[PDB]
């Protein structure tokens, strides 16, 4: 029994990263075979700043190893330093691009010491709702397949907000973000539709039924609902994917839909669901079944 | 900016967990050094849970009736004590991967991070605190017994918890690593209950003092307290005693914001009379007790905003 956020084991992810500093700039970076992938930022045209660049410049800091650069390239807006050795603990590992609302642990780094692990999703506007002060850029994001780190993001910058932005581990941006200081603002964000619904079966599952009822709705009906509330549209892969907890709880995917338009219309009364006051989103239906099984790194 | 329930990175803990068998109970150890430590009732039978006989139960086995497997290897026990409710297996090989560490008890209110694990295999992390009552609110399923908590100071791992069972609310149950429980619990399947919860108020206190910090100040009023006046209503409200120690411990970060203790005391039991009217601080619509004043400053920023 139980219900907590639960990040991945970190450990594979830790023998990973290293410090990156070129003049006045630190960072975090991550070795893995014989590249140290960071932000470009540490180095505006950045092709011309890179230009004017050559290996010495670079400092990278293996714990208390100094590793060195023999070579640098930048693939969009991820600078790759090559360097003499190979890490020796590198994982096997992917480099993956997730979707707006896919889950993933964050291991929250300064000067490429992790002081943190926790886990998070990907809002529908492309930002998370991190934990990061100066010095956490390079910071990555990853999930864990069996004994494969498949790497989704690395940290860049904070919005106005107080919300995070970065990229997958190619240098592509989630969201409409530029890695320049200039006006940028996270988008209006929308809550998880699915994630919600697969935390309010995780509920069931832990006892907590109050909210269940005895209607149904149409996948139409819910969707007109869902948008007046800000929730993102409900679609049939997202029914599908809740096919085995609507199967183990004995609780059909649009009778959970009629439970959550009346949380949305009617409040919680006063209650809670699994300790939380609010419609939890950063669990997908994968996080749910995972947690109420037991599935091991 | 932001403000997470964060966990130390588990790196270090994992290299120590390997998997222990008896008979035909399995669960996890820690390997540290020569030794591994895990709950000692995996000696037991589920019949002998009632009333078990530890001590008689321990003199009939010997080192080669307890299997450890650390990853696909596996260790050979050269000796066997019991230390209080744990057990601590003597084996042939010291752990290479055995980090700089202490064995330290807590006291409710502390938190810690928890290396869920089944069968020797990690599984996930989770940010926790010890309840008033002893208990944990953590997240376990049969086979994660003899999982850590700890902290992690610098680069030293102090092991604080042991997991041993789960009560029939759905809470948790365990020991330090020297065997002691946390709370009046046996490690017995006897008629057990956790007794009646309360919320943390030093750690509640702490949270509103991060969301001042991450730049929050709806909830604060013109108002201050006596420390008595906030405990009388606090009580009422099923929230630990606030004492002068707590006051002491929050004093940086009154100097941080500039809102007094006894000001911020004013504010909570604001809070508790008239709720959040549809508001959130830091994410949340119920007041968070389970960050303590040092993981605050530890994970905020250093300046207020
Ligand atoms: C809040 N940031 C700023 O005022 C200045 N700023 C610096 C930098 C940036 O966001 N760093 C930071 C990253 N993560 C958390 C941070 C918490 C607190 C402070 C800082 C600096 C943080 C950055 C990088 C890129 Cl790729 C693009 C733009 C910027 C940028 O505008
Ligand atoms: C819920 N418990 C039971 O039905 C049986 N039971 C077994 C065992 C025990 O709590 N194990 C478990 C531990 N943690 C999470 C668990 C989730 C689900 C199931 C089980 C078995 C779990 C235990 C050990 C001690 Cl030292 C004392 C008493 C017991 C005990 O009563
Ligand atoms: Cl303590």
């Amino acid at each position: 029994s139980g219900f907590r956020k639960m990040a991945f084991p970190s450990g594979k992810v830790e023998g990973c990263m290293v410090q990156v500093t070129c003049g006045t700039t630190t960072l975090n970076g991550l070795w893995l075979d014989d590249v140290v992938y960071c932000p470009r930022h540490v180095i505006p045209n950045y092709e011309d700043l890179l230009i004017r660049k050559s290996n010495h410049n670079f400092l990278v800091q293996a714990g208390n190893v100094q590793l060195r650069v023999i070579g640098h390239s930048m693939q969009n807006c991820v600078l790759k330093l090559k360097v003499d050795t190979a890490n020796p603990k590198t994982p096997k590992y992917k480099f993956v691009r997730i979707q707006p609302g896919q889950t993933f642990s964050v291991l929250a780094c300064y000067n490429g010491s992790p002081s943190g692990v926790y886990q998070c999703a990907m809002r529908p506007n492309f930002t998370i709702k991190g934990s990061f002060l100066n010095g956490s850029c390079g910071s990555v994001g990853f999930n864990i397949d069996y004994d494969c780190v498949s790497f989704c993001y690395m940290h860049h910058m904070e919005l106005p907000t107080g919300v995070h932005a970065g990229t997958d581990l190619e240098g592509n941006f989630y969201g409409p973000f530029v890695d320049r200081q200039t006006a940028q603002a996270a988008g209006t964000d929308t809550t998880i539709t699915v994630n919600v619904l697969a935390w309010l079966y995780a509920a069931v599952i832990n006892g907590d039924r109050w909210f269940l009822n005895r209607f149904t709705t149409t996948l139409n009906d819910f969707n007109l609902v869902a948008m007046k509330y800000n929730y993102e549209p409900l679609t049939q892969d997202h029914v599908d994917i809740l096919g085995p907890l609507s199967a183990q709880t004995g609780i059909a995917v649009l009778d959970m839909c009629a439970s959550l338009k009346e949380l949305l219309q009617n409040g919680m009364n006063g209650r809670t669901i699994l300790g939380s006051a609010l419609l939890e989103d950063e669990f997908t239906p994968f996080d749910v079944v995972r947690q109420c099984s037991g599935v091991t790194f």
